[PDB]
Parts: structure tokens; sequence; C-alpha cells
RNA sequence: GUUUGACUGGGGCGGUACGCGCUCGAAAAGAUAUCGAGCGCGCCCUAUGGCUAUCUCAGCCGGGGACCCGGCGAAG
């Protein structure tokens, strides 16, 4: 049963939501690898009319990619509870946010007879405090 | 020397139902009138055309009315 019930991190998105960079350099180097621009959508008042337009950037880091930056990250946090997804994720911080999931995921990531997670097979806050909080630090 | 139009609950004034498109009137095929009700067109676009690749939207919820992550979400 479990080995394939027990959580991991899929992907620790890293973006700094700018206005209007040269932040990505410092991602680059806090990550490992090339950032993304970040265009928004919407006109709005704060002189942000442009629709493609440059106003931040983010970093998908996966596998150790992502542990070796939570190696530091997560330390550089304090919080928990309340702050975790409904479905075992959580964001800190510049933000860093965890995708936290269990062993069949790509069933809902694939193009070929992809299908949605079922409720009961997915991550809980509960459970996802457990797997990280068994992973160097503490919860609350 | 001539012209100075037509429509119209007489004619004139007003209007254009004088060329077109849609809903209703229209009576569950089609056709269907009024100066019937609601309201539009006389363009604009070198992409706002064409194809291919990749992709899924509104809105709401939860975590850090811009941006980022997850979830619900046949379509508003
Ligand atoms: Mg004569
Ligand atoms: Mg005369
Ligand atoms: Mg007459
Ligand atoms: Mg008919
Ligand atoms: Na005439």
């Amino acid at each position: 049963f479990h080995e394939m019930r027990e959580p991991r991190i899929e992907k620790v998105v890293v973006h700094m939501g700018i206005g209007h960079a040269n932040a990505e350099d410092i991602l680059g180097e806090i990550t490992g690898q090339m950032p993304v621009r970040t265009k928004a959508k919407r006109t709005v008042g704060e002189f942000d009319i442009r629709e493609g337009d440059p106003i931040g950037a983010k970093v998908t880091l996966r596998d150790e990619m992502a542990e070796e930056f939570l190696q530091t990250a997560l330390p550089l946090a304090e919080l928990a509870t309340s702050q975790f997804d409904d479905t075992g994720n959580f964001s800190f911080g510049l933000d860093v946010t965890v995708n936290l999931v269990r062993p069949g995921y790509r069933v809902a990531k694939r193009d070929k007879a992809s299908r949605s997670i079922p409720t009961k097979h997915r991550l809980n806050p509960a459970d996802a405090v457990a797997f990280i909080e068994s992973t160097y630090d503490v919860e609350v």
C-alpha cells in the first residue's frame, strides 16, 4: 500500500512579482537555472496597462534542484499551519511555493487517458505537515 | 422653356416604415401587413486574414483587485 502513498516534492516555484527585470539574475543564482518572464493580464492604474509585458519572473525546480534549494529556503522560514494548502501545499517568503503530492500524479498531467486525482488519493494539509516536518524542521 | 418625386388613417409640417441585417409580431413547415415593438448597416482590420504548434476560459475558493501555486469550474 504505502511507498506509493507517501508524499514527495513536485516542483518548487520561486517567483518575484515585481511591477515592471534585473531581478532574474538573483533568481538564477538562488536556484540554479534560467528564470522565466511573467507577462500580465488586464490594463490597470498602477501604470500597468500593457498586456504582454515583463512584470516579474519565476523558476520551477524539480527533483534535486528543488531539494538543494529547500535545504536553505525552509530554514529561512518559520511559519506553518493555516498557511498550508487544502491539497497539502504551502507558500512562504520573493515567494517560494512547494507543491506536494503522491506517486500517481502523472495520471492527471499526461496527454493520453489523463484523469483527475481522486479526493482520497489527494494530499491533505496534515499528511503534508508530517512529511515535511519529518525533514529538517518543525510545524507550527 | 422647364422642373420642383414617392410613401402618408386626406394633404401640409414631422417622419422614411424609400437600399439593407437581427429578435418579436408570425398563429411550432414555408409565406405574411401597418407611420407595428426592440435595434442595427453604408464600415473597420496586413491582421482583427491563412495554417501549424502549444494551450483552456469567465467566476469563486484556499496559500505567498498586479504576479506566482493549487483546487472547483461544459462555457456564464
Ligand atoms: Mg413643351
Ligand atoms: Mg412653375
Ligand atoms: Mg402623395
Ligand atoms: Mg413559419
Ligand atoms: Na422629380
